[PDB]
């Protein structure tokens, strides 16, 4: 592999998992590309996020030696941040609504941040209005908002996009990722779109989000889901929302790890659940591409795998 | 990266962490350099010694296509054998005592393993007798036997020990590696003699190990330590052990999270230790290799980072 002498010259260049038909349900032919952005150092996607965040903030001076960073997270982002800020020992700040992964709020803490809880029921907006308050009273603070920066959806644009096709050429039939922020699905499919005009794109979400104007509640599934329509569609050509049920996302969840060695989280099984279903609507010989965005390991306190 | 169609092809070709006097207190122009293992698809180390088995087991026609492996393990081989089996759909039974490592049991389930418990206070003998009962009354078993079987330290020598000598040459002036079943790091440490004969080799283990004539008791740390002298020694020359207290491997675990973003085991943190009072007692000039066996995350359920 390579000698490093940072953490952050490991993010990135994740392999691809491929699916046939010999696997799964999924016509002759056809195929699932899965982008293991697992495999990151910390462990999710939102590494790249990070990397590129702070890497801009550098160059704007939006962020200097003086900078606290604050954000709002579910936790990989956080995580993400706090292992790149590592680097230029800034200091770092997240707001974290109490349930979601005890574990990742033990690996942000581990890695130096500061972990202030919201409550659950508020969701993430809630810790969006306490980051806000926080940054007002907190000289030299930087707040990324992944929530509403257009930076978020261009770290995807300019990282991991451009490595899918690296790999895969231009022969993508459909681009199907779950959506949170809506920052990986927004940046990735605008560079998909620039290079394959005809791809079809597909946004995942569980459950009790409301892309398909259901009403809003709670999920197992962990990742993905709004409580706000993102910002970041406007430009887009997206045919569909696929929303899978918890039952359906863990029973994949739990399908990739028996079947195919893949110790995902939810999230991934949900995209993936998405995945099958796209290429069973699809003609023979199609190719689609998802990403699986985090490990499992994060979510064991939990019921995964149960 | 690659597109891959089994986990199993994501197995070795890990980085290398370099640490030098700007991380730690090392001696000017000297070096340590830490193999990331558990960047490994199972999260260890052990994802090499699980190939290899397999692989050679096929090989000597120990296993075939309805074989079933049953090992003893407190979790990483049975993470790393589970692992493998998926390729060519070989059925598993891991003998566990209650009580040693939850995550990592419910990953091996997870992987398709059945797990069958002992009692915790019978430790890990009351597992190894309960595997010696299954293996004779299950036809066509394989028992590997980790612990006496020498294909063990023969796993290292044959993939980890070529791979660290294509990254680093042999400039190497020590090897520093934790000992459980004494594999790692016996099979690493033959393979290096051979290619550096002045190599020095200084095996580690946790306080309340028996190696340097200590009294036998417990440690927190997890993973390393030994009640008896592993049988994998006999024509090794060492140079020396290093026992580590809980305290100080511990301490250089979260150390390692909060300066470095490695988020390693507690032996990782041990092994780390000795290699730091190593360097510091070598020659400016001098490389120190240690291995990191495993990810962190499987602890934090026990406060890893606390
Ligand atoms: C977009 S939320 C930021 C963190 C990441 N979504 C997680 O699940 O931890």
């Amino acid at each position: 592999m390579m000698i490093i002498t940072t953490m952050q010259d490991a993010i990135g260049r994740t392999p691809v998992f491929k699916f046939t038909n010999k696997d799964y349900p999924i016509p002759l032919n056809s195929a699932i590309y899965a982008k293991l952005e697992h495999l990151n150092p910390g462990g999710s996607v939102k590494d790249r996020l990070g990397q590129y965040l702070i890497g801009e903030g550098f160059k704007t001076g939006k962020i200097t030696s003086k900078t606290t960073i604050i954000e709002p997270t579910a936790g990989n982002t956080g995580i993400a941040l706090a292992l790149v800020a590592i680097k230029h020992h800034l200091k770092t700040i997240f707001v974290v609504p109490e349930k979601f992964s005890t574990e990742k709020q033990q690996i942000m803490r581990a890695l130096g941040a500061l972990v202030i809880n919201t409550p659950t029921s508020e969701g993430i907006s809630g810790a969006i209005k306490k980051s806000k308050e926080l940054a007002e009273s907190i000289p030299d603070s930087y707040l990324p908002l992944q929530f509403e920066n257009p930076d978020n959806p261009a770290a995807y644009y300019h990282t991991l996009a451009p490595e899918i096709v690296q790999e895969l050429g231009t022969n993508l039939t459909s681009f199907v990722a779950g959506i949170g922020s809506g920052g990986t699905f927004a940046g990735t499919a605008r560079y998909l779109k620039e290079r394959i005009p005809a791809i079809r794109l597909i946004g995942v979400e569980p459950e009790g989000s409301i892309l398909n104007g259901g009403e809003p509640g709670p999920h197992e599934i962990e990742g993905i889901g709004v409580e706000f329509i993102p910002p970041f569609f406007e430009n887009l050509d997206i045919d569909g929302f696929e929303t899978i049920s918890d039952e359906e996302g863990f029973s994949y969840t739990r399908k990739l790890a028996k079947k195919n060695g893949l110790l995902v989280g939810s999230s991934s099984g949900a995209a993936f659940v998405a995945a099958l279903k796209e290429a069973q609507r699809l003609p023979e010989g199609s190719q689609v591409l998802t990403i699986f965005p985090d490990v499992a390991d994060r979510y064991l306190s939990k019921g995964i795998y149960l």
